[PDB]
């Protein structure tokens, strides 16, 4: 059905390089671009996919979870989400046997 799932994980919108900002009541993370860049707020205990620093394609998990195949669709291109949603059905699928 293509649902946008309830535990989204937060992909990046554009190239560019991470640097995590982890504060008691906030914790941040910038993919900062050659240009300009984003900002990306989420709950603290969020378990990230970014080593701080690391270098990320557009549209590539920051969290982890399922990702919107939406997000995915408009950041990285049919292929790429053509990707995603075969696999991910199958995953579900070898899981039984």
């Amino acid at each position: 059905e293509a649902r946008r799932p309830k535990a989204k994980a937060v992909i990046s919108e554009i190239d560019g390089v991470v640097r995590i900002e982890e504060t008691e009541e906030k914790l941040s993370v910038f993919v900062e671009s050659e240009g300009f860049s984003k900002e990306y707020k989420l709950p603290k205990e969020a378990r990230l996919l970014v080593k701080d620093g690391d270098y990320v394609e557009a549209g590539q998990p920051l969290t982890r979870g399922a990702i919107d195949p939406h997000q995915l669709l408009e950041a990285k291109g049919p292929e790429a989400v053509e990707r995603y949603l075969v696999e991910e059905i199958q995953k579900v699928y070898r899981a039984q046997g």
